[PDB]
């Protein structure tokens, strides 16, 4: 199916959000749309081997981003990694969500 990272992940949250304004410090204040999607659009959670994690950025109605956060650590801890990674403007536009 096209599940958004639902079911293991919440709408954006106060810390998922806040890197929307770190690392996306124009994402975050660019799409300016008159509703809330200036931020993190939700971050789902699953292990793997270090704990995997799929942060979805949200950047507006027309603007989007995402991410995949890794706290690679498969016994071996090499340091993590990010599998996700996304800017906005129309790439990672896809409304997800129950």
């Amino acid at each position: 199916m096209i599940p958004g990272g639902l079911s293991e992940a919440k709408p954006a949250t106060p810390e998922i959000q806040e890197i929307v304004d770190k690392v996306k410090p124009q994402l975050e204040e660019k799409t300016n749309e008159t509703y809330g999607k200036l931020e993190a659009v939700q971050y789902k959670t699953q292990v793997v081997a270090g704990t995997n994690y799929y942060i979805k950025v949200r950047a507006g109605d027309n603007k989007y981003l995402h991410l995949k956060v890794f706290k690679s650590l498969p016994g071996q801890n090499e340091d993590l990694v990010l599998t996700g990674y996304q800017v906005d403007k129309n790439k990672d536009d896809e409304l997800t969500g129950f």
